[PDB]
Protein backbone atom coordinates (compact mmCIF):
# COMPACT_ATOMS: atom_id res chain seq x y z
CA UNK A 1 0.00 0.00 0.00
CA UNK A 2 2.90 2.39 0.82
CA UNK A 3 5.77 3.92 -1.17
CA UNK A 4 9.40 2.82 -0.83
CA UNK A 5 12.20 5.01 0.48
CA UNK A 6 14.40 6.29 -2.37
CA UNK A 7 16.09 9.01 -0.31
CA UNK A 8 19.00 6.79 0.61
CA UNK A 9 19.58 5.70 -3.00
CA UNK A 10 20.41 9.09 -4.48
CA UNK A 11 22.47 10.22 -1.46
CA UNK A 12 26.25 10.70 -1.74
CA UNK A 13 27.48 11.47 1.78
CA UNK A 14 27.73 7.96 3.25
CA UNK A 15 30.45 5.30 3.01
CA UNK A 16 28.20 3.26 0.71
CA UNK A 17 27.08 3.94 -2.83
CA UNK A 18 23.96 2.31 -4.20
CA UNK A 19 23.29 1.25 -7.78
CA UNK A 20 20.54 -0.78 -9.45
CA UNK A 21 20.84 -4.07 -11.33
CA UNK A 22 17.69 -5.23 -13.14
CA UNK A 23 16.57 -8.85 -13.94
CA UNK A 24 13.27 -10.61 -14.80
CA UNK A 25 12.02 -13.95 -13.57
CA UNK A 26 12.59 -16.90 -15.87
CA UNK A 27 8.86 -17.10 -16.59
CA UNK A 28 8.83 -13.38 -17.51
CA UNK A 29 6.04 -12.52 -15.03
CA UNK A 30 8.02 -10.83 -12.26
CA UNK A 31 10.41 -7.93 -12.57
CA UNK A 32 13.30 -7.40 -10.16
CA UNK A 33 15.58 -4.55 -9.19
CA UNK A 34 18.58 -5.45 -7.06
CA UNK A 35 19.88 -2.48 -5.09
CA UNK A 36 23.61 -2.95 -4.60
CA UNK A 37 25.27 -1.11 -1.74
CA UNK A 38 28.99 -1.07 -2.27
CA UNK A 39 31.40 0.12 0.45
CA UNK A 40 33.81 2.92 -0.50
CA UNK A 41 36.40 0.62 1.04
CA UNK A 42 38.35 -1.62 -1.35
CA UNK A 43 37.47 -5.34 -1.39
CA UNK A 44 39.31 -7.92 0.67
CA UNK A 45 41.61 -10.20 -1.32
CA UNK A 46 38.95 -12.90 -1.39
CA UNK A 47 36.11 -10.46 -2.33
CA UNK A 48 33.47 -8.65 -0.26
CA UNK A 49 31.28 -10.68 2.04
CA UNK A 50 27.70 -10.33 0.81
CA UNK A 51 24.39 -9.77 2.58
CA UNK A 52 21.32 -10.60 0.49
CA UNK A 53 17.99 -9.16 1.68
CA UNK A 54 14.53 -10.23 0.56
CA UNK A 55 11.64 -7.72 0.34
CA UNK A 56 14.26 -5.34 -0.91
CA UNK A 57 12.12 -2.29 -1.62
CA UNK A 58 11.41 -2.38 2.12
CA UNK A 59 14.90 -3.45 3.17
CA UNK A 60 16.51 -0.41 1.52
CA UNK A 61 14.10 1.77 3.53
CA UNK A 62 15.40 0.10 6.71
CA UNK A 63 19.11 0.74 6.10
CA UNK A 64 19.82 3.66 8.40
CA UNK A 65 22.81 6.00 8.20
CA UNK A 66 24.09 4.92 11.63
CA UNK A 67 24.18 1.25 10.65
CA UNK A 68 25.81 2.04 7.29
CA UNK A 69 28.58 4.12 8.89
CA UNK A 70 29.42 1.34 11.39
CA UNK A 71 29.41 -1.35 8.71
CA UNK A 72 32.46 0.38 7.25
CA UNK A 73 34.88 -1.12 9.77
CA UNK A 74 37.46 -2.29 7.22
CA UNK A 75 35.54 -5.48 6.38
CA UNK A 76 32.33 -3.98 5.05
CA UNK A 77 29.87 -6.22 3.19
CA UNK A 78 28.28 -5.77 -0.17
CA UNK A 79 24.54 -5.22 0.47
CA UNK A 80 22.11 -6.67 -2.08
CA UNK A 81 18.46 -5.79 -1.66
CA UNK A 82 16.27 -7.97 -3.90
CA UNK A 83 13.32 -5.76 -4.77
CA UNK A 84 10.61 -5.57 -7.34
CA UNK A 85 10.28 -2.97 -10.08
CA UNK A 86 7.49 -0.91 -8.58
CA UNK A 87 7.15 2.29 -6.58
CA UNK A 88 5.71 0.29 -3.66
CA UNK A 89 7.54 -0.73 -0.46
CA UNK A 90 6.05 -4.19 -0.88
CA UNK A 91 5.05 -6.31 -3.86
CA UNK A 92 2.23 -8.52 -2.67
CA UNK A 93 1.88 -10.83 -5.67
CA UNK A 94 5.57 -11.25 -6.46
CA UNK A 95 6.63 -11.90 -2.92
CA UNK A 96 3.77 -14.29 -2.23
CA UNK A 97 4.89 -16.41 -5.18
CA UNK A 98 8.64 -16.11 -4.77
CA UNK A 99 8.96 -16.77 -1.03
CA UNK A 100 6.54 -19.68 -0.50
CA UNK A 101 7.48 -23.32 -1.05
CA UNK A 102 5.43 -25.62 -3.23
CA UNK A 103 2.82 -27.76 -1.46
CA UNK A 104 3.05 -30.88 -3.56
CA UNK A 105 -0.66 -31.73 -3.36
CA UNK A 106 -2.04 -28.53 -4.84
CA UNK A 107 -2.73 -27.69 -8.48
CA UNK A 108 -3.36 -23.99 -8.53
CA UNK A 109 -1.32 -23.17 -5.50
CA UNK A 110 -2.68 -20.25 -3.66
CA UNK A 111 -1.74 -18.38 -0.53
CA UNK A 112 -4.04 -19.34 2.37
CA UNK A 113 -3.89 -15.68 3.45
CA UNK A 114 -4.51 -13.56 0.31
CA UNK A 115 -5.31 -16.24 -2.32
CA UNK A 116 -2.54 -15.17 -4.71
CA UNK A 117 -0.44 -17.78 -6.54
CA UNK A 118 2.24 -19.31 -4.33
CA UNK A 119 4.93 -22.01 -4.55
CA UNK A 120 7.77 -20.24 -6.37
CA UNK A 121 10.45 -20.63 -3.69
CA UNK A 122 12.69 -23.00 -5.57
CA UNK A 123 12.44 -21.03 -8.84
CA UNK A 124 13.36 -17.91 -6.89
CA UNK A 125 16.34 -19.54 -5.17
CA UNK A 126 17.40 -20.93 -8.56
CA UNK A 127 17.24 -17.44 -10.08
CA UNK A 128 19.33 -16.09 -7.21
CA UNK A 129 22.01 -18.70 -7.99
CA UNK A 130 21.81 -18.74 -11.78
CA UNK A 131 21.00 -15.11 -12.63
CA UNK A 132 21.31 -12.73 -9.67
CA UNK A 133 24.70 -13.79 -8.33
CA UNK A 134 26.17 -13.80 -11.84
CA UNK A 135 25.00 -10.20 -12.33
CA UNK A 136 26.11 -8.99 -8.90
CA UNK A 137 29.51 -10.64 -9.18
CA UNK A 138 30.15 -8.73 -12.43
CA UNK A 139 29.70 -5.44 -10.54
CA UNK A 140 31.88 -6.26 -7.52
CA UNK A 141 34.19 -9.04 -6.32
CA UNK A 142 32.31 -11.48 -4.02
CA UNK A 143 33.53 -13.85 -1.39
CA UNK A 144 31.09 -16.63 -2.08
CA UNK A 145 32.04 -18.42 1.19
CA UNK A 146 30.86 -15.40 3.25
CA UNK A 147 27.26 -14.92 2.14
CA UNK A 148 24.23 -14.08 4.28
CA UNK A 149 20.56 -14.48 3.31
CA UNK A 150 17.94 -12.52 5.25
CA UNK A 151 14.18 -12.38 5.07
CA UNK A 152 11.14 -11.36 7.08
CA UNK A 153 7.77 -13.14 7.39
CA UNK A 154 7.23 -15.03 4.10
CA UNK A 155 10.82 -14.01 3.39
CA UNK A 156 11.80 -15.82 6.58
CA UNK A 157 9.83 -18.83 5.41
CA UNK A 158 11.91 -18.72 2.23
CA UNK A 159 15.13 -18.53 4.23
CA UNK A 160 14.13 -21.59 6.26
CA UNK A 161 13.25 -23.42 3.04
CA UNK A 162 16.71 -22.60 1.70
CA UNK A 163 18.49 -23.83 4.82
CA UNK A 164 16.31 -26.90 5.26
CA UNK A 165 16.31 -28.11 1.63
CA UNK A 166 19.52 -26.68 0.13
CA UNK A 167 21.91 -25.91 3.02
CA UNK A 168 25.33 -24.45 2.34
CA UNK A 169 24.49 -21.99 -0.44
CA UNK A 170 24.87 -19.37 2.33
CA UNK A 171 27.10 -19.22 5.39
CA UNK A 172 24.52 -17.36 7.49
CA UNK A 173 20.74 -17.64 7.22
CA UNK A 174 18.69 -14.94 8.97
CA UNK A 175 14.96 -15.39 9.37
CA UNK A 176 12.92 -12.72 11.11
CA UNK A 177 9.40 -13.57 12.22
CA UNK A 178 9.34 -16.49 9.80
CA UNK A 179 5.76 -17.44 9.03
CA UNK A 180 5.93 -20.84 10.74
CA UNK A 181 2.10 -20.96 10.79
CA UNK A 182 2.02 -21.26 6.98
CA UNK A 183 -0.05 -24.26 5.84
CA UNK A 184 -0.41 -25.46 9.43
CA UNK A 185 3.33 -25.63 9.95
CA UNK A 186 4.27 -27.25 6.64
CA UNK A 187 7.76 -25.74 6.75
CA UNK A 188 8.49 -27.76 9.89
CA UNK A 189 8.29 -31.00 7.87
CA UNK A 190 10.99 -29.85 5.48
CA UNK A 191 13.50 -29.84 8.35
CA UNK A 192 13.50 -33.65 8.53
CA UNK A 193 16.89 -34.89 7.29
CA UNK A 194 18.66 -31.54 7.76
CA UNK A 195 21.59 -32.96 9.77
CA UNK A 196 22.30 -35.40 6.94
CA UNK A 197 22.08 -32.68 4.27
CA UNK A 198 24.42 -30.49 6.33
CA UNK A 199 27.15 -33.15 6.48
CA UNK A 200 30.50 -31.58 5.66
CA UNK A 201 29.11 -28.04 5.91
CA UNK A 202 28.87 -25.48 8.73
CA UNK A 203 26.06 -22.92 8.81
CA UNK A 204 24.65 -20.26 11.10
CA UNK A 205 20.96 -19.55 11.62
CA UNK A 206 19.68 -16.37 13.23
CA UNK A 207 16.03 -16.19 14.28
CA UNK A 208 13.93 -13.29 15.58
CA UNK A 209 10.37 -12.98 16.78
CA UNK A 210 8.54 -10.08 18.43
CA UNK A 211 7.01 -10.40 21.89
CA UNK A 212 3.77 -8.86 20.62
CA UNK A 213 3.27 -11.17 17.61
CA UNK A 214 0.26 -13.46 17.42
CA UNK A 215 0.67 -17.16 16.60
CA UNK A 216 -0.77 -16.39 13.15
CA UNK A 217 -2.68 -13.58 11.47
CA UNK A 218 -5.91 -15.57 11.92
CA UNK A 219 -0.44 -20.27 21.21
CA UNK A 220 2.08 -17.45 20.55
CA UNK A 221 5.73 -18.45 20.40
CA UNK A 222 5.20 -22.18 20.87
CA UNK A 223 6.07 -23.12 17.28
CA UNK A 224 9.22 -21.03 17.38
CA UNK A 225 10.26 -22.42 20.76
CA UNK A 226 9.87 -26.00 19.52
CA UNK A 227 11.79 -25.23 16.31
CA UNK A 228 14.64 -23.63 18.26
CA UNK A 229 14.84 -26.59 20.66
CA UNK A 230 15.03 -28.98 17.67
CA UNK A 231 17.65 -27.07 15.68
CA UNK A 232 19.86 -26.62 18.77
CA UNK A 233 20.61 -30.32 18.50
CA UNK A 234 21.90 -30.23 14.92
CA UNK A 235 25.60 -30.89 14.41
CA UNK A 236 27.19 -28.27 12.16
CA UNK A 237 24.48 -25.67 12.83
CA UNK A 238 25.04 -22.62 15.07
CA UNK A 239 21.73 -21.18 16.21
CA UNK A 240 20.98 -17.75 17.70
CA UNK A 241 17.40 -16.94 18.66
CA UNK A 242 16.73 -13.32 19.65
CA UNK A 243 13.30 -12.42 21.01
CA UNK A 244 12.39 -8.75 20.43
CA UNK A 245 10.62 -7.25 23.44
CA UNK A 246 7.98 -4.75 22.55
CA UNK A 247 7.66 -5.48 18.80
CA UNK A 248 4.84 -6.88 16.68
CA UNK A 249 5.04 -8.50 13.28
CA UNK A 250 5.69 -5.56 10.97
CA UNK A 251 8.27 -3.98 13.24
CA UNK A 252 10.58 -7.01 13.40
CA UNK A 253 11.62 -6.43 9.78
CA UNK A 254 13.62 -3.29 10.44
CA UNK A 255 14.72 -4.44 13.88
CA UNK A 256 16.12 -7.72 12.68
CA UNK A 257 17.93 -6.09 9.80
CA UNK A 258 19.56 -3.44 12.00
CA UNK A 259 20.57 -6.10 14.51
CA UNK A 260 21.85 -8.46 11.84
CA UNK A 261 24.04 -5.76 10.34
CA UNK A 262 25.44 -4.96 13.79
CA UNK A 263 26.62 -8.57 14.27
CA UNK A 264 30.20 -9.69 13.64
CA UNK A 265 30.64 -10.37 9.92
CA UNK A 266 30.61 -13.99 8.81
CA UNK A 267 33.99 -15.71 9.01
C1 LIG B 1 0.17 -5.98 1.77
C2 LIG B 1 1.16 -6.69 1.97
C3 LIG B 1 2.21 -7.77 2.14
N1 LIG B 1 3.11 -7.47 3.28
C4 LIG B 1 2.72 -7.63 4.56
O1 LIG B 1 1.58 -7.95 4.87
C5 LIG B 1 3.80 -7.38 5.64
C6 LIG B 1 4.61 -8.68 5.87
N2 LIG B 1 3.71 -9.83 6.14
C7 LIG B 1 3.91 -11.09 5.66
O2 LIG B 1 4.82 -11.38 4.87
C8 LIG B 1 2.88 -12.18 6.04
C9 LIG B 1 1.87 -12.31 4.87
N3 LIG B 1 0.99 -11.12 4.70
C10 LIG B 1 0.34 -10.85 3.54
O3 LIG B 1 0.54 -11.47 2.49
C11 LIG B 1 -0.65 -9.66 3.57
N4 LIG B 1 -1.47 -9.69 4.80
C12 LIG B 1 -2.74 -10.16 4.84
O4 LIG B 1 -3.29 -10.67 3.85
C13 LIG B 1 -3.33 -10.28 6.12
C14 LIG B 1 -4.50 -11.04 6.27
C15 LIG B 1 -5.08 -11.24 7.53
C16 LIG B 1 -4.50 -10.71 8.68
C17 LIG B 1 -3.34 -9.96 8.54
O5 LIG B 1 -2.67 -9.42 9.60
C18 LIG B 1 -2.77 -9.76 7.29
O6 LIG B 1 -1.60 -9.06 7.26
N5 LIG B 1 2.24 -11.96 7.38
C19 LIG B 1 2.34 -12.86 8.42
O7 LIG B 1 3.00 -13.90 8.36
C20 LIG B 1 1.79 -12.47 9.67
C21 LIG B 1 2.20 -13.14 10.84
C22 LIG B 1 1.73 -12.78 12.11
C23 LIG B 1 0.83 -11.73 12.26
C24 LIG B 1 0.40 -11.05 11.12
O8 LIG B 1 -0.47 -10.01 11.16
C25 LIG B 1 0.87 -11.42 9.86
O9 LIG B 1 0.43 -10.69 8.80
N6 LIG B 1 3.13 -6.93 6.89
C26 LIG B 1 3.29 -5.69 7.42
O10 LIG B 1 4.09 -4.86 6.96
C27 LIG B 1 2.47 -5.35 8.52
C28 LIG B 1 2.54 -4.05 9.07
C29 LIG B 1 1.74 -3.68 10.15
C30 LIG B 1 0.83 -4.58 10.72
C31 LIG B 1 0.75 -5.86 10.18
O11 LIG B 1 -0.11 -6.83 10.62
C32 LIG B 1 1.55 -6.23 9.12
O12 LIG B 1 1.37 -7.50 8.65
FE1 LIG C 1 -0.53 -8.76 9.33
Amino acid sequence: EATMDRSLLQRQDLPYRFSAVDLDSVDGQRHYRLWLGRPLQAPPAAGYPVVWMLDGNAAVGALDESTLRRLADGDAPLLVAIGYRTPLRIDRAGRTFDYTPASPGQADQRDPLNGLPSGGADAFLDLLRDGMRPAVAAQAPLDTARQTLWGHSYGGLLVLHALFTRPGEFARYAAASPSLWWRDGAILGERAGLEQRLRGKRAELLLWRGSAEPASPREPGQAMARLVDDLRRVAGLTLDFQPLDGLGHGETLGASLRLLLARPAVE
